[PDB]
Protein backbone atom coordinates (compact mmCIF):
# COMPACT_ATOMS: atom_id res chain seq x y z
CA UNK A 1 0.00 0.00 0.00
CA UNK A 2 3.28 0.61 1.53
CA UNK A 3 3.78 0.92 5.17
CA UNK A 4 6.73 3.94 4.94
CA UNK A 5 6.86 5.71 7.40
CA UNK A 6 5.71 9.16 7.50
CA UNK A 7 8.98 10.72 8.04
CA UNK A 8 10.30 8.37 4.75
CA UNK A 9 7.23 9.95 2.78
CA UNK A 10 8.51 13.71 3.41
CA UNK A 11 11.59 13.33 2.48
CA UNK A 12 10.39 11.14 -0.54
CA UNK A 13 8.13 14.65 -1.20
CA UNK A 14 10.76 16.75 0.05
CA UNK A 15 9.80 19.79 -2.32
CA UNK A 16 6.32 19.79 -1.45
CA UNK A 17 6.91 19.89 2.00
CA UNK A 18 8.79 23.48 1.33
CA UNK A 19 5.81 24.55 -0.82
CA UNK A 20 3.99 23.55 2.01
CA UNK A 21 6.24 25.27 4.52
CA UNK A 22 6.52 28.55 2.02
CA UNK A 23 2.40 28.98 2.39
CA UNK A 24 2.78 29.36 5.72
CA UNK A 25 5.46 32.22 5.23
CA UNK A 26 8.03 30.37 6.48
CA UNK A 27 10.69 28.07 5.54
CA UNK A 28 12.63 24.71 6.74
CA UNK A 29 15.79 22.65 6.72
CA UNK A 30 15.70 19.02 5.31
CA UNK A 31 17.95 18.16 8.11
CA UNK A 32 16.42 20.27 11.01
CA UNK A 33 13.12 18.50 9.86
CA UNK A 34 14.85 15.16 10.18
CA UNK A 35 16.50 16.32 13.80
CA UNK A 36 13.36 17.30 15.42
CA UNK A 37 11.49 14.48 13.98
CA UNK A 38 13.83 11.64 15.22
CA UNK A 39 16.15 13.18 17.89
CA UNK A 40 14.77 16.08 19.62
CA UNK A 41 10.49 15.98 20.01
CA UNK A 42 11.01 11.91 20.94
CA UNK A 43 12.61 13.53 24.27
CA UNK A 44 9.16 15.58 24.74
CA UNK A 45 7.64 12.39 25.52
CA UNK A 46 4.48 13.46 24.38
CA UNK A 47 4.27 10.72 21.92
CA UNK A 48 6.05 11.75 18.87
CA UNK A 49 7.44 9.04 17.05
CA UNK A 50 11.22 8.98 15.88
CA UNK A 51 9.56 8.36 12.64
CA UNK A 52 6.90 11.39 12.72
CA UNK A 53 3.14 10.87 12.68
CA UNK A 54 0.47 12.81 10.36
CA UNK A 55 -1.96 12.46 13.04
CA UNK A 56 -3.39 15.85 14.35
CA UNK A 57 -3.45 15.28 17.93
CA UNK A 58 0.28 14.24 18.45
CA UNK A 59 1.35 17.40 16.19
CA UNK A 60 -0.54 19.55 18.76
CA UNK A 61 1.63 18.08 21.56
CA UNK A 62 4.51 18.61 20.30
CA UNK A 63 3.10 22.51 18.79
CA UNK A 64 2.23 23.20 22.42
CA UNK A 65 5.88 22.19 23.95
CA UNK A 66 7.81 23.96 21.11
CA UNK A 67 5.71 27.25 21.63
CA UNK A 68 5.70 27.29 25.51
CA UNK A 69 7.38 30.46 27.26
CA UNK A 70 11.03 30.69 27.63
CA UNK A 71 13.12 28.79 28.68
CA UNK A 72 10.13 25.92 28.24
CA UNK A 73 9.71 26.46 24.00
CA UNK A 74 11.65 26.07 21.55
CA UNK A 75 11.68 29.26 18.98
CA UNK A 76 13.82 27.32 16.27
CA UNK A 77 11.52 24.52 15.93
CA UNK A 78 8.38 26.56 15.25
CA UNK A 79 8.74 26.87 11.51
CA UNK A 80 9.23 22.63 11.49
CA UNK A 81 5.80 21.99 13.84
CA UNK A 82 3.99 24.83 11.99
CA UNK A 83 4.92 22.88 8.45
CA UNK A 84 4.16 19.17 10.04
CA UNK A 85 0.64 20.92 11.51
CA UNK A 86 -0.20 22.52 7.70
CA UNK A 87 0.89 19.39 5.72
CA UNK A 88 -1.69 17.00 8.15
CA UNK A 89 -4.90 19.80 8.29
CA UNK A 90 -4.55 20.57 4.08
CA UNK A 91 -2.38 17.56 3.30
CA UNK A 92 -1.54 17.05 -0.54
CA UNK A 93 -2.96 14.01 -1.66
CA UNK A 94 0.50 12.05 -1.10
CA UNK A 95 -0.50 12.53 2.62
Amino acid sequence: QTVTTPLSLTLGHWKDVERIAHNQSVDVKKRRWVTFCSAEWPTFNVGWPRDGTFNRDLITQVKIKVFSPGPHGHPDQVPYIVTWEALAFDPPPWV
